[PDB]
């Protein structure tokens, strides 16, 4: 029939000004026809005019609905399905539109701010939805508000992971540009020993991904955050580890002499020494930050692979380095050695008139030795130094354990050999190192052996120092001795 259902603006009237029951009588009224629906409808319009006047509007809609909630229960009968057709007109309206005018600005303008601003809304939401929950809604309640974030945010959550991806491989690239620039190195003799290996460059990166993952912990569907974190960590090793440092590792390769003369190589320990505190950055962001978002993954299996994988290609470049570093200097101490010993030094051509002392030879190699090691503690940290002085150390304990080898030895040369090796000791001593001075402390006692007399030789094999070594080493040395035809020293197959 003819509604006259604008005795709804008899209950406009009623609202406008003065507080009443009156409210209540018009509303109890209209629950009796079709048309109670638009009642309660323009109540949430009109109560919702004069609320949003404030900087915060999730803290004006918190006190609105506190309000509302205090003087529905004077008004309706039920209460919690009018309450729940407030917040859904406030999702549905202020905060979509709140949303959409923040996001709009700044999305061509400012994408990392349109990222950050789309993490705080989100994450604003979400906490306001948990203060709501607090009221007495239907039951169910907690769907109701996921599904009005859903509706607000779901094209926006959509192409998220696609901006994100495009800004850190965008913003990453500017970063590795502005580097290159300020060095005046475009890609693909330099005097100087330059790394090409920004700590900040590094850390600037690491800022940078960081925050991506804080975004990508709350804007990704859990369904898929595993998956999404591995996306943005590719990103990382592909300007950070293929583009950076595995460009600096392999450029730092190829400025090493080949174990020649006139070697200032100082470069690659230095090299070194830097991607391992850039390894020490890489790593400690991904244990705490990328671990616990790819901590409940699938195949999380195959995402340790490559990131071991990553992390493995550039320890073997940097091992080859230090290799090629090492017999650079082999190679000094041994053109030293076969340019400044000659024969008569342990085959003295006058027995008469020699004065024992370590040799020339001894001294240019031991202050060669002394001058490197300090070039040594000086380019690298405590931990990974011991492991290159130590392999120093054998290498140089095998260079002059094979060099004593190639010279005979007469009574007077063998004074000559010892006095060589125990100033060789001091200079091993110098490496800190316990095994280096303790493989010095064998070739000491085995020196020894080539300047006793023929009738204690056997005797000085029984001592401490020779006995629990192998009786081929021993004979080695014996065989070095001039007098070891003359002798009966054959006695050594036992
Ligand atoms: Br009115
Ligand atoms: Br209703
Ligand atoms: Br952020
Ligand atoms: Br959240
Ligand atoms: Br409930
Ligand atoms: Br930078
Ligand atoms: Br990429
Ligand atoms: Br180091
Ligand atoms: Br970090
Ligand atoms: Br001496």
């Amino acid at each position: 029939g003819p509604l006259g259902s604008q005795l709804i603006q008899e209950f406009t009237a009623a609202q406008r000004r003065g507080e009443i029951g009156r409210m209540r009588e018009v509303a109890a009224v209209l629950l009796h026809f079709k048309g109670y629906a638009h009642c309660v409808d323009v109540y949430i319009k009109q109560c919702q005019e004069g609320a949003y006047m404030r900087n915060d509007v999730f803290e004006d809609i918190a006190i609105l609905c506190q309000r509302v909630n205090k003087q529905v229960g004077e008004v309706f009968c039920s209460p919690e399905t009018v309450m729940a057709k407030l917040i859904q007109s406030i999702f549905e309206n202020k905060i979509q539109a709140h949303v959409k005018e923040r996001l709009d600005e700044t999305r061509n303008s400012d994408v990392e701010q349109y990222l950050k601003n789309l993490y705080d809304l989100y994450t604003r939401t979400t906490a306001l939805a948990a203060k709501l929950t607090d009221y007495n809604l239907g039951s169910d309640k907690h769907t109701f508000l996921s599904k009005l974030i859903k509706n607000i945010f779901s094209c926006y959550l959509e192409s998220y992971i696609d901006m994100e991806r495009q800004y850190l491989q965008n913003r990453s690239g500017m970063i590795l540009q502005r580097y290159y620039d300020s060095k005046n190195h475009q890609k693909r003799i330099d005097t100087h020993g330059e790394t090409l290996l920004s700590q900040e460059v590094v850390v600037n990166l690491l800022q940078e991904t960081r925050h991506a993952f804080e975004r990508c912990n709350k804007l990704s569907d859990p369904a898929d955050l595993p998956k999404n974190a591995f996306s943005i960590f590719l990103i990382l090793v592909e300007y950070l580890c293929v583009d950076h440092i595995d460009y600096a590792l392999e450029i730092g390769l190829s400025a090493i002499p080949s174990a020649d003369a006139k070697n200032a190589n100082l470069y690659f320990l230095d090299v070194v020494q830097q991607a391992n505190t850039i390894f020490h950055l890489f790593d400690k962001q991904f244990n705490d930050h990328l671990m616990p978002l790819i901590s409940s993954s699938p195949k999380l299996t195959e995402c340790l692979h490559k990131k071991k994988e990553v992390i493995e290609q550039m320890e073997v470049k940097l091992d080859t380095g230090i290799d090629r570093t090492l017999n650079c200097m082999i190679g000094q101490m041994k053109y030293i050695l076969t340019t400044e010993q000659k024969k008569t030094d342990f085959k003295p051509e006058d027995e008469n008139n020699v004065m024992i002392q370590y040799t020339t030879a001894c001294s240019k190699v031991c202050a060669y030795v002394g001058k490197q090691v300090e070039r040594v503690r000086r380019s690298m940290d405590g931990k990974n130094v011991d492991t290159v002085l130590t392999e120093l150390g054998v290498r140089f304990h095998r260079l002059i354990h094979e060099h004593l080898q190639q010279f005979s030895y007469s009574s007077m040369g063998g004074m000559l050999a010892i006095c060589d090796v125990a100033e060789y000791r001091r200079s091993a001593k110098d490496f800190r190192v316990p095994l280096v001075l303790q493989l010095f402390d064998t070739l000491h006692a085995l020196c020894n052996l080539l300047v006793v007399a023929p009738d204690n030789l056997k005797q000085v094999c029984s001592g401490e120092q020779l006995t629990n070594l192998d009786r081929n080493l021993l004979h080695a040395f014996v065989q070095l001795r001039v007098d070891y035809r003359s002798a009966r020293l054959g006695r050594h197959f036992s």
